[PDB]
């Protein structure tokens, strides 16, 4: 699995559960294109978005819907969304976990990048 | 002013000078339009951005172009860029002040929202 | 002014307004002696703590009286207080500005340090 | 396992491996005890730190060696360490993952509670 998002809430002390994740790649005329997408697990966390095989060198964007999320919550927050904007396997083939945390007016991301 | 932007560099615990800064406005067609640019100063921060005539209701984008900041510093960073995407609403007179704290595999973003 | 705190509420998108913040120094013997103290400004700020005479090098110990501010705003946090521990050098003329980032259950802390 | 640390790399994109971390509990007369320690592994977690029996009531703080990390990596940080100190098991027991991600002049922290 070489792609995983891991997503926190600050002010529950928990893990984001069922946030929408979208992964766009940028394709060859500037455009993004649709990768994958899924919903955070009761973990908090989102696996088997992609394989080794479809997940090549490239840039990517992964998109964290945390405006949905708070809203849910009766929160009115600042972001629409979170988002995180790399680009992939341009040393060899690494497994990346984007991490991030929530809060209604700020978010914090990382990315472990482990070979 | 109503919209500032300040940068902050968490390797060396300073300013992030000189960090170029993209502002865009969301259109009536889910299109994204140019709407102000800059370079930080000396103090991490883009001022003038806008006027309270021009900065209305809307959704909006802030781009902070980290990779290049860090490969001017020898350091090889994960983001391509820090984005911050928000909706601005009238609510009474608000100053808009988006903060980012940048580390080469990490960022954390906060905005405050000032009477 | 060599030593300022800046402390902002990440829940509400502000500055975090009359939060008591002490500092300590540690003395010779391990021991950690009160040094000064205040609350945070409407602009969450707290400026004038000591004077450039007195801020010698050392190790200093910054606490910021969290969970009395969440309590206040009816929010459960996970904290007792945010705390940050330093050594202060002599490496040319240097101010400190130490800033946190406030949420229930996280915090972020910066730390400025500007000729 | 009821008490949990893993500590992240924010200039490197990694876990943060063999960093020491030090448990005190507050006892009856304002003094801290020492409770637990141990070194982060490879993934950036330390396990096994206490039982549930053990790990009554009580405030707790959590210190994490970052300025002895940072130093192994050639860099001079500002913080001497990262601190986290809350009270747990006041509402009945729980489990605690204390997380915390390190850059040399800022470092976040966060807190999840789960039951």
């Amino acid at each position: 699995c070489p792609l995983m998002v891991k997503v926190l809430d600050a002010v529950r002390g928990s893990p984001a559960i069922n946030v929408a994740v979208h992964v766009f790649r940028k394709a060859a005329a500037d455009t993004w294109e649709p990768f994958a997408s899924g919903k955070t697990s009761e973990s908090g966390e989102l696996h088997g978005l992609t394989t080794e095989e479809e997940f090549v060198e490239g840039i990517y964007k992964v998109e964290i819907d945390t405006k949905s999320y708070w809203k849910a919550l009766g929160i009115s927050p600042f972001h629409e969304h979170a988002e995180v904007v790399f680009t992939a396997n341009d040393s060899g083939p690494r497994r990346y976990t984007i991490a991030a945390l929530l809060s209604p007016y700020s978010y914090s991301t990382m990315a472990v990048v482990t070979n």
